[PDB]
């Protein structure tokens, strides 16, 4: 209705891929309230299903960059009048090779850990026992130079991962078709 919007409405630049929109949000707002309104007035926000779109706070560095979860408010972080807040797909194109060597690209939310990722990936193929698999990221890492066997505990950005290298689904536990 006639909600009170005094000098307490953070001025945020929402970057949606190429386009940049200017939106103001309450100090609180909270991601879930933000995503409802931005989708409302900004038609460029919903290039697909709204549930697949979330708030990424773009700093500069991959580690400093974080996903804004619905379980926290905007101003709770460092956001204020002047921050750029990327409205992007929660998920990003992951290149995954399955057991037979079959590769697919599936969109998995980057705002969540690896186990939930694998659940999402194995579910695309039709695998129920996703817990018996580990993840291994073969990258172009100049630093690490690793297969990067995902422990299923660490978040992706904290590894310094990218969104373009091929990741392999590996059988971890010896269910052995038993």
């Amino acid at each position: 209705g006639i909600d009170p919007f005094t000098m307490v409405a953070l001025s945020l630049k929402i970057s949606i891929g190429n386009v940049v929109k200017t939106m103001q949000f309450e100090p609180s707002t909270m991601v879930y309230d933000a995503c409802r309104m931005i989708r409302e007035r900004i038609p460029e926000a919903l290039a697909g299903p709204p549930n697949d779109f979330g708030l990424f706070l773009s700093d500069d560095d991959p580690k400093k960059g974080i996903w804004l979860e619905a379980g926290k408010a905007l101003d709770y972080y460092m956001l204020r009048n002047g921050d750029t807040m990327e409205y992007r797909k929660k998920q990003r194109p992951l290149k995954i090779r399955m057991l037979d060597g079959t590769v697919k690209t599936i969109m998995v939310d980057d705002s969540k850990t690896v186990t939930d990722m694998l659940m999402t990936i194995c579910a695309r193929i039709g695998i129920t026992n996703h817990d018996e698999y580990s993840l291994v990221r073969e990258l172009m890492e100049e630093k690490k130079d690793e297969l990067n066997w995902l422990d299923h505990g660490r978040t992706l950005r904290e590894q310094g991962v990218e969104e373009h290298e091929t990741l392999l689904l590996r059988r971890k536990f010896f269910y052995s078709d038993q």
